[PDB]
């Protein structure tokens, strides 16, 4: 058989490697291939076959297992000067972005001003101009770094959802392999 | 010029970025004296460093805040957690303010706990938890690829937000105000 895994740049630095290390234990002579592509572009992908299974972010209308819930924070640079008196500066991908509209829909939520302070296409160019202090995103703690600096309750930011790393198969899936993969990750958290 | 003083937790992640900005003020040249945070306050008293960091409570300096970071019970990317037993937990050697906070918070929530692991540095904690022999608290700032975060729907309390504090003494340092 063979196997070709979707992803997206928020995943493939983090939850990929994990899911290739589970894979390869229960697949030791499995190669496979991967497809690294833009959250909208992906789920397009499982639907027509392009791929057997995706690792996204996204709240997915599909079977889904989760591999993992973490909490999301607010990060600016570990000198940015964060000014509650003006509206949060807001570095950010360019529609559409998951992480930009749930940003905009808790600070909106909260009563919280704020504008779009720099648009980037990339979680890459994101994280520097977080960490050069360009100003305030919304990520995973796995965007993590002792970089970085979180803002939060003191300095007036809501509270933020957790994010779910979802592991999604296509409901009409019939590569075989895709479909053992799944369910053996599905039968390790429940 | 200048003698600071950092709480090992200060020192080990967030401090040489902190000062590596503070590295373009050009030289002056900063000497930075490390101990457990419950010391740190001690040393400006007795005149050692001139500014201090740490993320314990400060009873009696000026002190501002740097940051409020969120603290966490951390494990292993791989490590299975058993809802079941008592919670497995890799320490420091007392004494250690992230071990009280740990001991405290999951007695008071009814949670069983035991010391899988003592260990005598940050570096230390790490490989212990990279090696699965269970769960530690810290600050976010010890965020790294080869851990994940447990808490809530693991059974897991919540944990006080931690804030680094910068103090100074009642005392006439012209280096020292400039640094604030």
């Amino acid at each position: 058989g063979s196997l070709i895994i979707g992803a997206s740049d928020d995943t493939a630095d983090t939850l990929l490697p994990f899911l290739l290390n589970r894979v390869a234990t229960l697949y030791p002579r499995l190669a496979i291939d991967v497809r690294v592509k833009r959250s909208p572009f992906i789920a397009d992908m499982l639907s027509s076959g392009e791929v057997d299974l995706a690792i996204t972010t996204a709240k997915v209308s599909h079977p889904h297992v989760i591999l993992r819930t973490s909490p999301t924070l607010w990060y600016c640079s570990v000198d940015y000067q964060f000014q509650p008196g003006e509206p949060v500066p807001l570095v950010v991908m360019d529609e559409p972005s998951l992480y930009r509209e749930m940003a905009i829909e808790h600070l909106t939520q909260a009563g919280v001003p704020w504008r779009i302070a720099y648009v980037a296409s990339s979680l890459s160019a994101i994280r520097a101009a977080v960490r050069a202090g360009l100003g305030v995103t919304a990520r995973p703690i796995e965007m993590m770094s002792p970089d970085l600096r979180v803002l939060g309750e003191t300095e007036g930011l809501p509270g933020l959802p957790e994010t779910r790393y979802v592991l999604c198969k296509d409901k009409q899936c019939d590569n075989e392999l895709a479909l053992a993969i799944f369910s053996a990750l599905q039968n390790s958290y429940q």
